[PDB]
């Protein structure tokens, strides 16, 4: 890929997607769109069900995520949560709905989805003033702990911690510590980006593996480095 990590030992190719185990019950899914840009999301095994964070870029790619789950985990997918209304995170909604999978997004992501050319999720998350999801709107999310950090990469971007692990997912908000820019800022809130990145760090203070949309997993320095680049936008 031109944007995105390269394939590495421990990675499994399945169709045109790549899967990597990060923990006993957690995998990263990676899909590509043309050069090629990689996009990452997560798959979590929770008891007798599977939870998905983010679609792939397309419906066909997202169907392949479901196929890989069937082969390698062989448990039903109970729900998916998508972290904002752009193609890399929500482009494959139709595959989930075709399969009868309950889908969740920030209410604002669902409201923006038609303007962004995305299919809205079936259910909407809302958030307290401190950024934590209102639990009534996140039914049976199990280990997925959803946090809205504030506007940054987009106004609707949300983040997800995996309870019982050292993993937190920053989506497109967080860039890795070797990044030379903040990526695609076309819909970004440059005034609040830096504070939102720091808020993500403070919401998951013990996470040591930070998973991101367009880089391999990094340490907590990714959060600080992102916030310090965002400081220069103001
Ligand atoms: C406006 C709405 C956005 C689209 C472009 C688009 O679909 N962009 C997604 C793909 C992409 C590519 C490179 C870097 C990043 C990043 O995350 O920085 C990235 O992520 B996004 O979610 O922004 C054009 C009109
Ligand atoms: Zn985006
Ligand atoms: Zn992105």
């Amino acid at each position: 890929p031109t944007i995105g990590q390269q394939m590495e030992t421990g990675d499994q190719r399945f169709g045109d997607l790549v899967f990597r185990q990060l923990a006993p019950n957690v995998w990263q899914h990676t899909s590509y769109l043309d050069g090629a840009v990689a996009s990452n999301g997560l798959i979590v095994r929770d008891g007798g069900r599977v939870l998905v964070v983010d679609t792939a870029w397309t419906d066909d790619q997202t169907a392949q995520i479901l196929n890989w789950i069937k082969q390698e985990i062989n448990l039903p997918v109970a729900l998916a949560v998508v972290t904002h209304a752009h193609q890399d995170k929500m482009g494959g909604m139709d595959a989930l709905h075709a399969a009868g999978i309950a889908t969740y997004a920030n209410a604002l992501s669902n409201q923006l989805a038609p303007q962004e050319g995305m299919v809205a999720a079936q259910h909407s998350l809302t958030f307290a003033a401190n950024g934590w999801v209102e639990p009534a709107t996140a039914p049976n999310f199990g280990p997925l702990k959803v946090f809205y950090p504030g506007p940054g990469h987009t106004s609707d971007n949300i983040t997800v911690g995996i309870d019982g692990t050292d993993i937190a997912f920053g989506g497109c908000l967080i860039k890795d510590s070797k990044a030379k820019s903040l990526g695609n800022l076309g819909d970004a809130d440059t005034e609040h980006y830096a504070a939102s990145a720091r808020a993500f760090g403070a919401a998951f203070p013990k996470a040591s593996m930070i998973v991101m949309s367009h880089s391999a997993p990094d340490s907590r320095a990714a959060i600080t480095h992102t916030a310090r680049m965002a400081d220069k936008l103001r």
